[PDB]
């Protein structure tokens, strides 16, 4: 046991012992990534790692939004990494400081969530409207355990009442799941937020950035790594790694690099520690403009490559061929965000979000999702403005869809054959803006740039055991993994908090560090936040109006409050409003 | 008793005592083969022989693969011999110091095992699909005795059930069995590797040396021989050996040789030990190339007409027409291996075997079964490279296919006639390589060398007890018989186990060596091995999952479960899984 | 998992890679016992080790027999060390090599085992005569886990039936066993030498040095490490050793020791190997002549007190006080050995075990046992002569005596209070010597010294788990328990086998040593095995004899022999002489 969990304020405030023979030991980290930039974070506050010994390899030499960074108040590694790095906008302040001081004087709730017929709310918007089998499949997914899922998708473990109740259009969308997807990661994903199923539907349990997380995330520990001599070598493409895997242990020996077009090698020992975030969902990453579509790829990049080479040496270095190929053709492939500064356009987006697009505060509270679309479009307006030289009277919007392979509504193409204008033409004709201005508004008026990410929905895609390879894997010495296709415990992917976590778990086991990793929360197993969750599942319901149709139900109910009449269950069910 | 068997560590680095009257005795040795160096080398260490009375017979004056050389750790003999032999590749260290630190570093196992459907991985690979009569005939086929399974094939013994299993695909191609063999042979190769059936299908238990086992095995003897001043005589072509049958002994008095084309004798005494390799399983081997096939024959050699001389002057020095006369067409004749730096046809081996051939480690960890080839073709690579002088972009494939009077898939001639590339051809379209593309890879991008052994199934036979000679025939004074044709106790022939433990024991008991010779593993006599059998057997279950339908099985099982409850036994069932 | 156990041929010969660090780790080894040179010799021989880094702490500044160190063939880690150890006696030798020269040229066996009635031979010699109760209670004991044998005596598992046989006459006579000891460690001794009933009472299947052990084994061993240079540090008096117990990982961080009165401190870091010989058979004996008495005594000693210290800072050290506190007083205390040359008690002894004691070759094959001695006096003569200065003319035999308290037949005396010559006295009184020169024969024709060990049976009391530390304690990185009070897996204390087999399992787990231990040989997973055990307990009986009165056995023989007709397993009990 190189590691184990805790929770509380015990080890959340506590420092470690620095580590056993750290002195010699180097480290050596491929990519820039959030992942691996968190490792690095981490090996210089907890691993007391001198600066000089950390490389960081870069595959790059010395308006775009890639929304869905959604944040909440239990990323517990995210809060624990993001403490000892100041900020880079106010003085005397950590990361944590400006984020837990913007998040509660202008809390994210959205006034608006689902809109149809070309503008109009939905009727039902709020309520889940799950029926009594949805919620018994619901709870049938989170009480099966994760081995007896291996292989399995969305539909396969629910039906057709599921997905014709809003509680699937929000799951969706918030998550951009698919129906063939994994259902070991929706599964995670339901008992991680069991406890943020009443701020689901209006999204007030979500907390955002000032910014996009590259500048409010990336660039302060980029920031922090400089301050502390991190040495950055760029222009470097990793081939492969040379690993000897004996029946004792695993060792890297050596990379292949290519140093500025020249092919050369790193020697490794087994004090130089080595982390790999092996794939990406932003590679291969095709760009378009106002005018032209964002031609489709499927070519596999630098960290797909790297994770092929490295599977091929070991079993237990996990599958990548389970992530980065047959990808189906209707998962989301394109992305578009669009920024205009255009007045009826954002009077309309004002008509419909019931709040002002420039007043630099909370616009839509999230993502607004167009149930009508063929698209299945979704758009989310953030604090304007998110970034830093974007004139103050511009909005920038984020547009994504779901399916990639249909026609549109407006417009008889796909997503994938559309230019920019055309993206920003379908979604005008779903903002209720009519169709004889909405033409010009898109081509002259707002600026929309698409881009086609193939493997923007790769961490969903259905996995077995032992397809993402262990964060630190059995018997190793100086390997690991990190990023969103590394396999850690009751974590859900996708999510600032995975990269952290994963970062976290490879420096803690890697160097011995002999502190509690923060576990995944406990909101599954709280008495407390499983009777809210029933109370919120089912359009905020008594028992008594829950079991008021069944009678087996209805007679098992009555013998349960005959036996906790006037106990502290009975307090516990008033004080939960389900009594 | 002229010998004795022993296990365990005070007979296994114990010295003998230098044997009497050897001073007085010399050695002649009939072939340059694996169990002629290792009698030689026995004669040397164990015998205290000096070089210069022991000589070495060998027909020939002063990239080709020989494969299906799988090795495992319980070759007990082998061990025992590669000890004292130095290795010619790392200095300070024997044969057994670098295999063993080289399966160590490098674990061989197989990530894909049977393919078909040109390409596509067998959906029940890895599971045996042992059908409950399947199993039951496999028991009784190990529960049978040697003494009634003589002239018994595998036919007769099994049924349908067995044939469709998954087992007997991996069975008939590791050991290149055909359902006209031996009962006896394959009821002594189940008993053998009763304890590697867990690591049967990944080949996990076998171990490969760095090349092939002329260079990592007969060239260092070679040289081991050399050092101790060995007499190394060629072109000698061996005739007949005068044996006169007494009543009470039997004594070899001349040989009939053909020295350098001339026919001279030499004379021999009592202390003149012979050892004789009888019969050859590479014996009138036609060659082939890439643009003609390797003509068949049916020429008895040197090997064999050694054989049928000496078993004319004796009943009890055994019956080699057995072996070498009447094998059928449709056996094992044919094997090619495929020698290529083209790039897309090492892509698809990687694509397949998920490993890089150019990696210099474990590239198919083992064989590759084609099920829906008509020739039953099954090909292998392996560490790459398999030669000394061969460039580092090259990799050397092993091709053979049991079934040989059949038309191929993707041509339609027998494997018999067609020629290098036609080899090659139907490779490529096993590996699903498109059909357009298939030709000029073979004939141009690639060289295949077709061999045609006649005699490459002869081990496998169809015999009875006395058909093979004993080690040392009864009441003989210097004549041995060695190599894969000597009959011994529990051994599995085709093993270079077998013909190191007919060197071992034609060594010690001409000599009277009294050291124990290491016995067969006593694997099949283990109540700790037999319980993990049961287990792998039927597809990893447990003792209730087994008997769950049989209801003569249940009520036996539930009595058995009552006599074990809170014992050791019941110890021994939980922790090898069964319970 | 830092260490993993084997068997058979591969691992045997197998040397392995020098570890990991080794050149900046050093070694302290406290006592110079049996097994704390055997730790030293494999630092030197597998871990690579320089001698100079490697300390033996040794209490002591720069005719006894210490009887009962039987051998046999299968002490595998004792042959795997005594293999590199040469000899002294003879040139280009090992120890195992003149050991298995000498036990090949001159067997071990008795001829005679018990006598009673003053002299005569036990009728009922070599038989057993085991009841079907007394079988039945040996297969439950067999049969029952080792975790349910917590703290249970010999006399809770055992019958009346038992004790009356004489298979627990040679029992508890071989091994010194009492009816008040440890049923687990007898349950051990069962099972390890289940493959040598057969040789059981006639000692065929002992094997014994030329010597003692001192000079045969412990003799060698210093030189072979006075060879490599290793430093034996003495007049050192270990009075504890500073552990800190982390929750991750505990290390040795100093030793207090009295280095020649003088109390000073030796520091230790993580690579300071520290091994630790907890408690002593041999501490606290006091000596007698031939005319006094050995003084009884309770003193603990140097051994007993440090594991005493060490076993308060932490639980998992063992408990040493279910060892050297409360023994009782009917135990084995006081052994004597008698030498002389007179013609007439040798002539009796001769009369006896029907062999020349002055031969030069094996004596009495062991032990003789008297049945109708009240202390239960057993006394052996080896190959004479033990010693080396000892005259041709003189022999030297071992007395020891199991009850203690308990007045003798000639002398109405316990042992604990008869001088030397009294013990030689009620000796000969045994060995027929008539009643008129007993008395000057003792006092003048012989020279008997007692010695009063008051642990020589403390490696037998009762004890649970977790009472012996385990040879390697868990998360411990610097320190090592060695000897007989270490607690490993299916070996069996009071053995030279378990010191040795301690001392290889705490250097290969410390210095992580990727070689396989030897496990403890499979004789009781035997099929082979348990068919020889059971036609040799119950007196060398088929199983219709067996089985010939109870009618419920006679039922389900006759059912066996039905379903195993014309099969292996017949022919497996037929050559068991079971059929």
């Amino acid at each position: 046991s190189h590691m184990y969990y805790s929770y509380g304020n015990y080890e959340a405030f506590a420092r470690p012992k620095k580590p056993e023979n750290v002195e010699n030991k180097s480290a050596y980290l491929i990519g820039s990534g959030l992942a691996s930039l968190a490792a690095a974070c981490f090996l210089i506050r907890d691993g007391q790692m001198e600066g000089s010994k950390i490389h960081i390899l870069e595959e790059l030499p010395k308006y775009v939004v890639r929304g869905g960074r959604e944040m909440e108040n239990h990323f517990e590694c995210l809060w624990d990494l993001f403490r000892s790095i100041p900020s880079l906008e106010i003085d005397n302040a950590s990361v944590l400081d400006e984020f837990y001081w913007l998040n509660k004087e202008d809390p994210n709730y959205s006034r608006c969530r689902v809109i149809e017929k070309q503008g109009q709310r939905l009727v039902t918007d709020g309520d889940f409207t799950l029926t009594k089998t949805a919620i018994k499949e619901i709870l049938d997914l989170c009480l099966t355990n994760e081995e007896d899922l291996d292989d399995v998708k969305i539909t396969d473990v629910f039906s057709d009442d599921f997905f014709n109740s809003n509680f699937w259009i929000y799951w969706k969308t918030m998550f951009a799941f698919e129906p063939w997807h994994s259902a070991m990661e929706m599964r995670r994903y339901l008992m991680r937020f069991v406890h943020h199923i009443s701020g689901l539907a209006d999204f007030s349990a979500l907390k955002f950035t000032k910014y996009n997380q590259y500048e409010s995330l990336v660039l302060p520990m980029v920031e922090y790594l400089k301050s502390h001599g991190v040495q950055f070598e760029y222009d470097v493409k990793v081939e492969d790694i040379k690993i000897d895997v004996t029946t004792s242990q695993k060792i890297a020996r050596e990379i292949l690099i290519d140093r500025n077009g020249n092919a050369e090698s790193i020697k490794l020992t087994i004090n130089d520690l080595v982390f790999v975030t092996n794939g990406s969902i932003t590679e291969s990453s095709t760009y378009g403009d106002n005018d032209t579509p964002a031609p489709p790829t499927d070519e596999l990049g630098g960290s797909w490559t790297l994770w092929k080479n490295l599977a091929r040496q070991s079993p237990e270095f996990g599958n990548p061929d389970k992530f980065c190929q047959n990808i189906p053709k209707k998962s989301w492939f394109v992305s578009a965000t669009s920024t205009t500064n255009n007045k009826e356009i954002i009077d309309t987006i004002e008509s419909i979000c019931k709040r002002d697009p420039l007043a630099g505060k909370t616009v839509t509270g999230g993502i607004i999702t167009i149930n009508d679309s063929a698209w299945q479009m979704s758009f989310t307006i953030n604090r304007q403005q998110q970034f830093k030289d974007q004139p103050e009277n511009e909005i920038s919007t984020w547009i994504y869809a779901l399916y990639s392979d249909v026609n549109g509504d407006y417009i008889k193409k796909p997503i994938t054959e559309c230019s920019g204008n055309e993206i920003c033409q379908e979604w005008l004709y779903h903002l209720g803006v009519s169709t004889d201005k909405i033409e010009d508004l898109a081509k002259h008026a707002s600026n929309t740039i698409p881009v086609y990410m193939p493997y923007i929905t790769s961490y969903f895609m259905t996995r077995a055991i032992g397809d993402r390879p262990l964060v630190v894997p059995h018997q190793s010495q100086n390997l690991a993994f990190i990023g969103n296709f590394a396999e850690t415990e009751r974590d859900t992917v996708f999510t600032t908090e995975y990269s952290v976590r994963t970062a976290m778990e490879a420096v803690y086991q890697l160097l011995n560090i002999d502190r509690g990793i923060p576990e995944v929360i406990n909101s599954p197993f709280d008495l407390r936040v499983l009777m809210d969750a029933i109370y919120e599942l089912n359009d905020h319901q008594d028992l008594r109006e829950i079991t008021k149709d069944s009678k087996m139900q209805k007679l098992a109910l009555a013998g349960f409050l005959k036996k906790i009449k006037g106990t502290y269950i009975e307090s516990l069910l008033k004080e939960h409003k389900l009594l």
